[PDB]
């Protein structure tokens, strides 16, 4: 009654082209099973939606990878929020909550904005850059750390340990491996950051055990969600940027709509996280036995969410393949659904608003001029290279 499909959406060439295998996916059914991995597989919209909000079926405590914690020991201690359900992930999801709340943003926003202001301008003067290298990656690393309250000395291990981190939610296939093989000086330096001492008062770190005085969290906790944010705080908006600026080459009247209306710079990085999915997929476990789209999975299943097809379903969005800075974006999965929803969106939205307002305001063209790479990530989508010649408006 479930298809059976051997494709490999952790291999190479998927990730070199994954959207004809991901509407074989969709096209094949509601659910499937990837013999590749011994795995269920939803592709639609509607099964992703679903399982991402039934979280007493579909479980994250027993991990969020391919690797079941009952089975498996970690490769790290578990995440309090990302890795864990409800009542146990509710009172670090506030602390969280609170810490990057809209309040929050108030106090960084204008240091956020200046910093991309003074970035696009910065690479306008050299005209050919890596939007990667010296945008996508400059500019949160020009941000971020120093929000957190982060020391100088280290940060060079920061995006490696991302790498790991979402690497590893993948099979143990040669990413995998190859990342969490000598991973220990990446651990060792941000497990000794998220340490009080090493956190600058006034820090998202800082902040977070601030919260320990409140009851929501122990002083034991508060370490473990340091390293939460460690994790998926800069890589993530990396790609997110990346995919942004990737769009916005590649569809010059969309760019030309933005320089029109600076003020669609939020929605235009909002439809890149729906175009692109820089986070592309992500597992829940089976706490018992359920039917999932006339499918009946077992207890302790794997099921993979395909975030990314789900975004691009055409029995949900109108011409889901074109990029459109004025879509009406509510309801993608790019940043989760459910009480999982990315705790951090406002400081991804933040991130990529103020740099597509600063390439709105200063940049009247974005041509590739260049040999483009793909970086290959068992969960994120992005780009290693992307040669770019920028004309100032
Ligand atoms: C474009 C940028 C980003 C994207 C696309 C993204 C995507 C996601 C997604 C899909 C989830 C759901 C995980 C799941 O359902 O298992 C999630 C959760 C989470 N994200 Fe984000 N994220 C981004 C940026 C950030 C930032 C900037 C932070 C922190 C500063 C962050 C921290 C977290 C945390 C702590 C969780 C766990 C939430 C929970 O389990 O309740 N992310 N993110
Ligand atoms: C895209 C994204 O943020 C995924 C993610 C979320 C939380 C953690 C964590 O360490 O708690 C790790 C990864
Ligand atoms: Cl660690």
């Amino acid at each position: 009654t479930i298809p059976h499909l051997a494709i490999d959406p952790f291999s190479l060439d998927f990730f070199d082209d994954p959207y004809p295998d991901q509407q074989t996916l969709r096209d094949a059914g509601p659910v499937v099973y990837l013999d590749k991995w011994n795995v269920y597989g939803v592709a639609r919209y509607a099964e992703v939606h679903a399982v991402l909000n039934d979280p007493t079926t579909f479980c994250s405590s027993r991990g969020v990878g391919l690797s079941d914690f009952k089975k498996e020991k970690p490769w790290r201690p578990p995440s309090l929020i990302l890795e864990a359900d409800p009542p146990a992930h509710t009172r670090p999801r506030a602390v969280l909550s609170k810490v990057l709340s809209p309040a929050t943003m108030k106090t960084i926003r204008d240091g956020f904005a200046a910093a991309a202001d003074a970035k696009v301008d910065e690479l306008l003067q050299r005209g050919c850059i890596d939007a990667i290298a010296d945008l996508a990656e400059a500019y949160p690393l020009s941000v971020f750390p120093d929000a957190m309250g982060l020391k100088q000395e280290g940060r060079e291990h920061l995006l490696p340990y991302a790498g790991l981190v979402f690497n590893a939610f993948g099979p143990p296939n040669e990413l995998r491996q190859t990342a969490i093989e000598r991973s220990a000086p990446h651990q060792a330096y941000v497990n000794e950051q998220c340490q009080r001492p090493n956190l600058a008062p006034g820090g998202f770190g800082a902040c977070i055990h601030a919260f320990t005085d409140t009851g929501e969290i122990t002083p034991d906790e508060a370490p473990l969600l340091v390293r939460s944010l460690l994790s998926a705080g800069l890589d993530t908006t990396v790609n997110g940027i990346g995919a942004a600026v990737y769009c916005l080459a590649r569809f010059p009247g969309e760019l030309q709509r933005l320089r029109s209306d600076p003020t669609l710079a939020r929605n235009a990085f909002e439809e890149a996280v729906r175009f692109e999915s820089p986070v592309q997929t992500f597992f829940r476990t089976t706490t018992r036995e359920v039917e999932l789209g006339g499918a009946v999975i077992g207890e302790g299943e794997k099921v993979l969410m395909f975030l990314g097809s789900a975004n691009r379903d055409p029995r949900r969005w109108s011409d889901p393949d074109l990029y459109d800075i004025t879509r009406k974006t509510s309801g993608h999965v790019g940043f989760g659904s459910g009480v999982h929803m990315c705790v951090g969106q406002l400081v991804a939205r933040l991130e990529g608003e103020v740099m597509l307002s600063a390439l709105a305001r200063k940049v009247a063209a974005i041509d590739i001029d260049g040999p483009v790479k793909r970086r290959f990530n068992n969960t994120l989508r992005g780009l290693e290279s992307l040669p770019v010649k920028l004309t100032p408006a």
